[PDB]
């Protein structure tokens, strides 16, 4: 259930589809901009090495013969279908958008049928074509110049008549105006649908391709006509944007996709590991594709927390006798509490233990270097200075569920042994259990 990022280096713009064929089927941009690869394996791990098959690669002259950019793949009515944006070889910046088909089973065998472009009224600027469904209607949303604007991109939504060809007009839903929305670039491209509670979410990234890109979002009703501007809702703040605790500078150009069980929501994004571009920023080939699980607010909202750290995925807690309340950290303080807004605050990656002897310690997903550790009895998240006195404050012997031997978890202090972390008036202590109640208080899951 648990990632290990990145899932793919020197990949930028990554779609996942995953098809009732069981398998996933990975596409991006490629840093030579040159052509369209693809990937597929039964798991979200598995795509980390799988092998890329070239499916289509740009021509010599004319359009579809420069910038390569920003593939997605999607089966729809028994067929394959890319959308993807192109350049011509006279040309490079007449960016327009265009769609590939395959009849075959398999796409990463199949040949591939070129349907053209997706025209659209405005001659202009266009790419980041995504295709999604809402209550059997299937739309188009993109990002393209609105001419009359001063900016580089805007958000456009439409119905299809058929998966290469809108339907009516096309509607500009966003516009990039917010200040975090507008450094370096007015930009809103990338658009991206998520569809939970009877609401469709819309993420879009903003600002230029370096640091400062992020994602912002769009909400909408289900039920409400997605063709009037009016219907969605801009969020002020960005969703998703650089942590330089988790050294991970500016994510975006974000696609969804489900975990193995069709359980979970997954964010599948890219970013950088350091702030400052070198070079051309076009030519910048580091962009890496990860993935996260999206996490539901209570309201209906997703949360996306922040980008975490390389390497595994950290989880959450939850306890045994109050399931909605979470581990969780407040003024460096852990409580257990629900509906955390700032997600990141109550997760935390399981690490081989600071003191040895196979112990564990939970290291702090938004503070890394920061551990749950105690002093007099009460449970902060400090940063490990070093000490041997951290070290054993910052181990824990992982220990069957006090109150669920089977699914649960306990955790017994390394330095207190009988002494387990269990909540209290919410807040987090290492205390003694005796009672019936404190084996509850001292029960917690991991992501379940
Ligand atoms: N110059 N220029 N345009 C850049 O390239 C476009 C695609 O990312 C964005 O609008 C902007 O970052
Ligand atoms: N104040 N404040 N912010 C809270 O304190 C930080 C440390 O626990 C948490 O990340 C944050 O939610
Ligand atoms: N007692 N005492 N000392 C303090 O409290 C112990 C238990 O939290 C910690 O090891 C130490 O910080
Ligand atoms: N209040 N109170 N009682 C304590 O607080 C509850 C929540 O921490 C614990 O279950 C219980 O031990
Ligand atoms: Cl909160
Ligand atoms: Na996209």
């Amino acid at each position: 259930v648990t990632f290990t990022n990145p899932l793919a280096e020197k990949r930028a713009d990554p779609h996942i589809f995953k098809h009732t064929d069981g398998y996933y089927y990975f596409t991006a941009t490629v840093p030579e901009y040159d052509r369209i690869v693809l990937r597929r394996a039964t798991t979200l791990q598995g795509l980390a090495t799988a092998p890329e098959t070239t499916i289509w690669t740009k021509h010599a002259s004319g359009v579809m013969g420069a910038h390569i950019w920003a593939p997605e793949i999607h089966f729809i009515d028994g067929k394959w279908y890319v959308y993807f944006a192109a350049g011509s070889t006279s040309d490079v910046w007449a960016i327009r958008m265009y769609v590939l088909e395959s009849g075959a089973a398999n796409p990463l065998t199949g040949s591939w049928t070129e349907k053209g472009q997706i025209a659209t009224p405005v001659s202009s600027f266009s790419l980041d074509a995504t295709t999604f469904v809402v209550n059997g209607v299937r739309h188009l949303a993109w990002a393209q110049r609105n001419p009359a604007e001063d900016n580089n991109t805007s958000l456009f939504i439409a119905k299809m008549a058929n998966p290469w060809t809108i339907s009516g007009t096309p509607t500009e839903i966003s516009q990039p105006t917010l200040s975090w929305e507008t450094v370096g670039y007015k930009v809103n491209e990338g658009p991206a649908v998520i569809q939970h509670g009877g609401k469709v979410f819309l993420t879009y990234s903003a600002s230029a391709t370096d640091a400062n890109y992020c994602l912002g979002m769009l909400s909408a009703s289900a039920s409400a006509d997605l063709l009037n501007a009016a219907s969605w809702t801009k969020s002020s703040q960005p969703v998703f944007k650089t942590s330089e605790a988790t050294g991970q500078y500016g994510p975006g150009h974000n696609s969804f996709t489900v975990s193995e069980d069709g359980k979970s929501d997954i964010l599948v994004y890219h970013d950088r590991n350091y702030k400052d571009i070198s070079g051309d920023p076009l030519n910048d080939p580091n962009r890496r594709t990860r993935l996260q699980k999206v996490y539901w607010n209570a309201d209906g909202t997703p949360n996306f927390g922040i980008p975490v750290a390389d390497g595994v995925t950290p989880v959450r807690f939850s306890s045994y006798n109050y399931p909605d309340r979470y581990i969780r950290h407040w003024d460096f303080r852990a409580r257990i509490e629900a509906n955390v807004t700032n997600l990141a605050d109550s997760q935390f990656r399981v690490v081989t233990g600071l003191a040895g002897s196979g112990t564990i310690s939970l290291e702090s997903a938004n503070y890394p270097g920061y551990y749950l550790r105690h002093k007099n009895y009460e449970v902060w998240v400090e940063k490990n200075d070093g000490s041997s006195a951290f070290k054993n404050d910052a181990s824990f012997s992982r220990r069957a569920g006090l109150a669920d031997s089977a699914d649960g978890i306990a955790f017994e202090s390394y330095n207190y042994p009988g002494r387990y972390l269990r909540h209290y008036e919410n807040l987090l202590r290492i205390q003694p259990v005796s009672t019936a109640l404190d084996r509850q208080d001292a029960t917690f899951y991991a992501e379940k």
